[PDB]
């Protein structure tokens, strides 16, 4: 097999780059062949990189069904009773180099908004969360689905994620200095767009360069069923201890 796929995965509203952790939390990819047959995954699931892009270079020539899942609304949904109501996966030769660009409508942006202080060790840093695509939206795509729920919606936690690797989020977190806060029920609403303050654990030896990076995330599994309640990511930061 020797056909490659590239693919960006962006938001709709911005045209930037959906930013993720190459995990299986991340943004997930699916490569089916389509055959006059019956259809077959040559490749497994795999993972965008952390800037939202994904390649694979061992592909087969064919026609294939590309479809991604990941902190944004789903593509391809289907109600509770298994019928499908929407399909926004792409279908394309893979042929060559094949490029591909989805636009997807993320849950929610996260950012830094200062520069990370530190004292003894100890990070602090101010993180911004807001919607990444309006909740009208989101219950207009989402609530046809079936057994919708208003709580799908509420902002569960925030994860400020310390790693030596510059690959910092999920995967490769340092659970000495990661940290999080957790919020209950809807009780983030009025922190939306608003610098909430996070502070790392433990203590980072002086002298040392660590990344660090902001997460949240909502009350809402992708794929629906899968119990994965995917983080939307700011970029990383280096932070140099004193």
């Amino acid at each position: 097999p020797s056909e490659t796929i590239w693919g960006e995965v962006v938001d709709e509203a911005t045209g930037k780059r959906v930013l993720t952790d190459q995990g299986s939390e991340g943004i997930r990819v699916r490569l089916t062949e389509l055959s006059w047959g019956d259809n077959v995954q040559h490749n497994p699931d795999f993972y965008c990189m952390m800037d939202g892009t994904f390649q694979n270079t061992k592909i087969f020539k064919g026609e294939y069904n590309v479809r991604i899942d990941g902190p944004f609304i789903p593509l391809v949904r289907e109600n509770t009773d298994g019928t499908l109501l929407h399909d926004g996966s792409v279908n394309t030769e893979i042929s060559g180099t094949t490029k591909v660009k989805f636009e997807v409508q993320p849950f929610l942006n996260v950012e830094f908004v200062g520069n990370p202080q530190v004292s003894n060790g100890v990070i602090k840093a101010q993180v911004r969360v807001t919607r990444g695509v309006s909740d009208e939206v989101f219950r207009e795509k989402i609530q046809p689905m079936g057994n919708w729920k208003d709580e799908y919606l509420n902002v569960t936690d925030i994860q400020f994620f310390v790693s030596y690797s510059n690959t910092v989020g999920y995967r490769a977190r340092d659970e000495r200095w990661s940290s999080s806060i957790n919020y209950e029920g809807k009780s983030f609403e009025g922190l939306l767009g608003k610098e909430v303050t996070i502070q790392s654990n433990g203590n980072v030896p002086s002298g040392r360069k660590v990344f660090v990076r902001a997460a949240a995330r909502i009350n809402y599994d992708t794929p629906v069923g899968s119990g994965t309640r995917r983080w939307n990511y700011s970029e990383p930061m280096e932070v140099l201890i004193p």
